[PDB]
């Protein structure tokens, strides 16, 4: 199709995914307990903040701490910002939470590998894969950048009503709005697309478009679906298309897009419904992930991003 990488270009790109660094390095040490204020979650924050500083392109990797009431009382919460290049017009920005979701004492320990380790990894393996072309479009000023948000404190604490949730997301989206950008006029208009990856990596996901004013590239996921499919880059897929599915979705949910998307700012929402069967129990561990989906999806996105950005 128009604007579709050229083959040879796409087995390059693809070529550069590690998938055992994307298991060990990104997604492994993740898959703790990280519950909001927790040590574990500091670790995470770390972490994250570590592997991003390291890419050579030289992102800007900042923390927004910040403090909000809670039902547990005053808790601390950090979203871990990363802009490959913060002098650019605007960028493309990909999101997920890092966060994993509270339960009761003495239950079975919740990890979220679907909700949301594999996001978080995925982006992370992105960031590296394609660090020397980001490199160099950054050295070439280009307009659009890439933006990695690893939002904390997605999740409800104990459940407790629609202010128990989205503490990252609700801050960032108002911190944003408050901070100048040229041309701006703020951060918020630097979002060209605000891409929200959520509950990746269980076998047999389904994804819809639930936003028409973004459709075109939800059409463009599925298109380069196909097209791997086609070319032999995908394992265990055995139809052409099974991700992306045409119509209307199955449900849509309020998640980390909500305080961005009422402020105006685009919004595909790459997000699995159904949801993965182990939703909300402390079964969304490595063991039920499915390898071979994860890897497909990294795949297709990796593809998304060189074609959005001309890598
Ligand atoms: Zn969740």
């Amino acid at each position: 199709l128009i604007g579709s990488l050229p083959e040879a270009r796409l087995r390059r790109v693809v070529g550069q995914l590690d998938p055992q660094r994307l298991w060990s390095t990104y997604l492994r040490p993740l898959l703790v307990v990280r519950t909001p204020g927790s040590p574990g979650n500091l670790q995470v924050r770390k972490f994250l903040e570590a592997t991003l500083r390291s890419l050579t392109a030289g992102w800007h990797v900042e923390l927004d701490p910040f403090t909000a009431s809670t039902p547990l009382g005053p808790v601390d919460f950090g979203n871990v910002v990363a802009t490959l290049d913060p002098r650019a017009a605007r960028h493309l920005t990909l999101a997920c939470h890092y966060d994993s979701k509270l339960f009761p004492p003495g239950s079975t320990p919740f990890v979220g590998a679907t909700d949301s380790a594999v996001p978080c990894a995925l982006l992370l393996e992105l960031a590296q894969a394609l660090d020397l072309e980001l490199s160099r479009a950054k050295k070439q000023a280009a307009p659009v950048t890439l933006q990695l948000l690893f939002l904390d404190g997605e999740e409800a604490l104990k459940e407790w009503g629609p202010k128990d949730s989205l503490y990252g997301s609700r801050h960032l989206a108002q911190l944003m709005e408050s901070i100048p950008h040229s041309p701006g006029p703020t951060r918020i208009q630097a979002i060209e697309l605000f891409m929200l990856l959520d509950l990746l990596g269980a076998p047999n996901p389904t994804f819809y478009s639930h936003f028409p004013r973004t459709v075109r590239w939800f059409h463009r996921l599925r298109s380069i679906e196909k097209r791997l499919h086609r070319l032999n880059l995908l394992q265990s897929h055995p139809q052409e298309v099974m991700y992306f599915q045409p119509g209307e979705p199955f449900g849509s949910v309020e998640d980390d897009h909500i305080p961005f998307l009422r402020r105006g700012v685009p919004v595909l929402h790459l997000i699995s419904t159904p949801f993965p069967a182990v939703w909300h129990t402390p079964a969304d561990t490595e063991v039920n992930l499915h390898p071979p989906t994860v890897h497909n999806l990294c795949r297709i996105l990796a593809v998304f991003l060189a074609e959005y950005l001309g890598l």
